[PDB]
DNA sequence: GCTGCGAGATCCGCTCCGGTG
DNA sequence: AAACTTGATTAGGGTG
DNA sequence: CACCGGAGCGGATCTCGCAGTCGACCACCCTAATCAAGTTT
DNA sequence: GCTGCGAGATCCGCTCCGGTG
């Protein structure tokens, strides 16, 4: 989708608004959208698979939950301890489950414990323990506990087993429970990750660094040829690529490109 | 109808009159009224506050459920300046329903007769719910910050108003891309559209009904309300069950 | 799609409940500590609540025939089809998935203190690195058949409303006085179809005389 | 019957905008409203999967 | 074809300006006063005299960049690409061109009075008297070229019937689905030439990764 | 003609059949492959 | 590089229901 | 001796 | 031999003139010319 | 005791004559 990501950074210097929206809006691959953030001073000037871990006791039963920071869609399941080890066991599990790129935490045992970092590192996420200073998130995830143990308190005595009712609770939050036009948290994140799955085919290419020379036309005339700059993002027929001069996304018709192996 | 077997769901499971709506596709106010009803569990909706910024009185209305916005800039928070603000309000809108805080401009008794003009829930209270609360907070701090953004690219202040206020109601998305926008012209759909297709019928009437067993006629019972007339059925609660039936109208005799 | 099915497996004196899905392959297993009813209705609440099930094939034996276990597929409301697996299509994924289950986990469970971290591995293994065809893993597929589902939801909500126009199209000269109500046959960019009453003849109609209307 | 001009303003506007219904008796925001509903871009964007043949 | 380069050139305090055509590997060439974009403007006005460009290729100095030289290309109807020069596809050619030249130049020059004359002579040695394949000449394969392009080559073209097909590629031999449909832009054997829509790019394609559609009837 | 490799020449191949000229470049055979190819009307020399 | 349709009173073409030689 | 150049403020023409 | 096309005539439809005969004033946006002050050769 | 009608240019339909497999 070049077109679209030239005129969603125009769009957000202008407007300024999340990553997401310009995503949503213009089709794009989305992590250009977050460079656009991230290119975007004014939105770093004031401030997917993102989650958030944190026990919580319920009834003194230790429940570890996962909370992702964006859909809002949660995971959670009863923990014998707040052991590193089990702890181990329940993310590998869990990323046997999801495809979590990043996660948040406190400076609690099992998160800071070594291996359990080393371990995150061993499947390739970004662990970030910290007394965590975010709204976006704290508000997020404090009011998720909230509901959890309401509608714990809700769902338990309509089963036998505790476990059948966490697995309750994660049914209506995260499948039943729905907003706006239908969104339960877990659509949120299908579509985030089949999103996902087609810049993904095109992210092997994006991994590798290309730069490119690169022109542009002028009632088809041609400028000349400008960069070397790195192939921001391939499409068919062009890519895109910033101009340095204003700071903005530019497709380039493959004829006006020269990539620079 | 889906309405009765969405409230059969939601005395099994408890959901919310949100993910009733759009689980079943029940009307919202009939989805309202199923969580009001739901002793487990015991729109159109809105919140003002005035606010300054860089000494500017303006006027606010967040909508409590879709989330979406209205504001202007006012030249004080007095009543009748704010009267014409909601004639105005009122008219862009076609609010049921509202909370407040007790401030003189709202609690104003020919501005509350006003509402009631419009025929229209006013409440003023000190405002008690976090659900609401930290949204209007969300809203001030947000907005405020995105003028911070945005009032040096405008010649007006209210023209870039209007633009803080698209980037929140509109350009922002959450979701699968809805701005509180397009939430709400969804509510607005299926709520006016339940609302004139059952509202403005028939209100308060009692029955007769039965129920079939391979098609036999059961024996007429209640005498109980008709909650929702339907087209060709109707929806009411047995009493035994405590449970919600769509009942078809040739089983029904109505009480007059 | 979202259609599954359960087999219980022995992996070295641990029970393994292993959940198959039947178009994308995708998978899922989680250790077990015996066959009973009660266990299974943990576990397929959980597991209702990770993915997201139409339906489910699975052998006639105690725990999937017990009574709670069945009332509680229709609480959460899933087809449960108990009986003697037939299908080759099925059971021949199903017996490759079991072998390259104990294949993968023969290879993984060295490597890891923890068993379930490393039956864990072996779903990330089959669910997510094993890729094929193009290039897609099952949890790719299987994301995109969810998406699929949504998409036929959203596509026929669209569908299910017939809009009907007012028009002014021909009759003699220049423009008419409205005219309709015909429904919108199709959409397009500036224009629509419609029908023509009189004539029972079909008209491209562009937006410049279009007016939307709800039939109701 | 107003102290305001523009909230009589508001009064027409309300009304014509609204209050004015008619053929099935429906206002224009009905019509506006329904039709932004009918502009969406996804069940919109999502019929591209059903089939194509071309035809001569 | 018709898609030519220029590097102006110094042979003993002599700028030559070198045309270069891409393909037959055709030259002009001319002593030159100065690389002014003027006097550039006059000397591809001669040269436009004497031939007839769709394209070019040229480095980014001066004159060729200048404005009004531009505006004589849009003038002329030519298409003017300035760039770094990268290719080494024509630049393999303009680089013996130019060393050739000087050789050729080295030759000639004490064989006749005027510079000009036997600049022309290199002319005539390159164009003309050189000699490749089964005996053309650069200047046989530019005339062979231009004599080829012909719109009544054009007009059997236009009068012949087109098929169209579905096409599909194959990736690692797993084949994709079928595409378009599209025209068929020529039969070929076990294949045919089409384009890609989406990267509008000609393609080959296997006529069994070919369906042919069946006309009406 | 000849084909490019990241950009990077390969030699002058052919001679081969001139067959269907596009806008641009051309098709011929690759005797070599046994299938056709497209190349740019810069990297052929016709004879 | 753009186009008179809309608000306001009247009246014929039809149907549903009631009276009776 | 002459010339050449720039910031604000008034005279005409086209839309409500 | 039925369907379609071309030329001529009839029925239907939208807009405007006769109501004397036409021109000032306010406000905003766009285009253009001259005085006081500052440079050189 | 007084009331809107007619001229201009288009657009569609009907009739007579001629061409097509």
């Amino acid at each position: 989708w070049i077109e679209n990501i030239p005129l969603a950074e125009e769009e957000h210097n202008k407007w300024h608004q999340d990553a997401v929206s310009l995503h949503l809006e213009f089709g794009i691959p989305r992590t250009a959208a977050e460079d656009i953030v991230q290119q975007c001073d004014v939105c770093q000037e004031n401030k997917i698979d993102h989650w958030q871990v944190d026990y919580t006791h319920y009834e003194d039963k230790i429940i570890l939950v996962w909370v992702e920071t964006n859909s809002g869609l949660i995971y959670a399941e009863r923990v014998k301890g707040e052991t590193g080890q089990e702890f181990r066991v329940q993310t590998m599990k869990w990323y046997a489950m999801f495809a979590p790129k990043s996660l948040q935490s406190d400076n609690g045992p099992a998160f800071v414990a070594e291996s359990t970092q080393l371990l995150m590192k061993y499947l390739g996420i970004e662990h970030t323990t910290g007394i965590p200073w975010n709204p976006q998130s704290q508000a997020l995830v404090e009011r998720t506990h909230q509901t959890l143990k309401n509608t714990l308190e809700k769902l338990i005595p309509m089963f036998n087993a505790f476990e059948s009712a966490l697995a309750g609770t994660l049914i209506t939050l995260n499948i039943k429970r729905k907003g706006g036009l239908g969104t339960s948290p877990m659509d949120i994140f299908i579509f985030n990750k089949e999103q996902q799955r087609i810049q993904q085919q095109s992210k092997s290419k994006q991994e590798k660094i290309r730069f490119c020379y690169y022109r542009t036309r002028k009632r088809g005339h041609p400028g000349e040829w400008q960069g070397p700059t790195q192939v921001l993002w391939g499409g068919d027929g062009a890519i895109v690529v910033k101009d340095r001069g204003t700071d903005r996304y530019l497709v380039i018709a493959n004829k006006d490109v020269k990539f620079i192996p």
